[PDB]
């Protein structure tokens, strides 16, 4: 089997991407944030505290003839931005772009933190990291991909995120029309539960490539590119007036600037992030200070190849017996 669904930026900055997902019978379509940095499929629901729901579409398990309470199961997750959610668990039929899993764990939120409430466009998350990170207790549950994997034509999914435009998540096949040149595959460590890999270096604009190993994760659920402070300083040093602002929480730059590109290495290959991808706009409405799309990972504890990086590439998440990651230009 295969599946294919379009993923769409939630706003004009590409702060996140949402993909429609069918849950239950009859189908209830929710727009979920596909997140290769976590492993829970959770949704706003009829059980979510009313004051914490503000415009989201909810899953109502009592209206699904295929929903079953997963008795005694609870979940609770906290993300790196300080947001969180928790609740109980149903199993139900879940379909993405034509690909169906029966008996998928659907984690129903009883509580969500303010950032989730405030984002009316995201109805939940669909985790695509390794199932070892799933938070369901006392019986850990598998991701949608893990459940689908054996049935897929090939045990893979791909992320093809757009810049200020829609893109595509495919399951079970590689669309050879979706990228230029070849896909370079690179080794993955699953030891921390992530799609963790080692970039071979970087360049700033037209500058000379620096060979240096950068361990990090491919994370579709993180907006920006988080890299070591040395790398980030080298980038922003090329932008007149750019500076790290403790009050804002990262590097800012004059909105009048033209940003250089940023290149990262994948083995002997190179992915080029155009400068415009690194502009996240005014820090507050009407400001002439703009927020940078490349930020320091210091104090996160891991480097993160988030959407800024991934949207410059066609990315293969290869879930073969020994997982790997592939990157192609596009």
């Amino acid at each position: 089997s295969t599946g294919s669904a379009t993923t769409t930026p939630i706003d004009s900055l590409d702060d996140a991407y949402i993909t429609p997902v069918q849950i239950g019978t009859p189908a209830q379509t929710l727009n979920l944030d596909f997140d290769t940095g976590s492993s829970d499929l959770w949704v706003f629901s009829s059980e979510t505290t009313a004051s914490e729901v503000d415009g989201q579409t909810i899953y109502t398990p009592s209206k699904s003839t295929t929903a079953k309470l997963l008795s005694g199961a609870t979940w609770s997750i906290s993300y790196g931005d300080g947001s969180s959610s928790s609740g109980d668990v149903y199993t139900d039929t879940v379909s993405v772009g034509g690909l169906t899993v029966t008996g998928q764990a659907v984690e129903s939120a009883k509580k969500v933190s303010s950032s989730f409430t405030e984002d009316s466009t995201i109805d939940g998350l669909l985790g695509l990291a390794f199932s070892t990170l799933n938070t369901v207790s006392p019986t850990q549950q598998k991701t949608f991909f893990d459940n689908a994997k054996a049935s897929l034509d090939s045990p893979v999914f791909t992320a093809d995120l757009g810049y200020h435009a829609p893109g595509t998540y495919n399951f079970g096949f590689i669309d050879t029309t979706a990228y230029t040149g070849s896909i370079t595959y690179t080794a993955v460590s699953t030891k921390q539960g992530f799609w963790e890999w080692t970039s071979t270096g970087y360049a700033v604009g037209s500058g000379t490539f620096k060979s240096t190993s950068i361990d990090g994760i491919a994370d579709t659920g993180t907006t920006l590119l988080y890299l070591p402070a040395t790398v980030v300083s080298a980038y922003w040093a090329q932008v007149s007036g750019a500076k790290s602002s403790s009050s804002v929480g990262g590097y800012v730059f004059p909105c009048s600037a033209t940003l250089p590109s940023f290149t990262f290495g994948v083995g002997s290959a190179r992915i080029v992030i155009p400068g415009d991808y690194i502009d996240f706009g005014p820090i507050s409405t009407g400001s002439s200070s703009c927020f940078g799309g490349i930020q320091s990972s210091a104090g996160i504890g891991i480097n993160i190849f988030g959407d800024v990086a991934l949207k410059a590439a066609f990315v293969v998440f290869n879930g073969a017996t020994t997982p790997t990651l592939g990157f192609a230009s596009k």
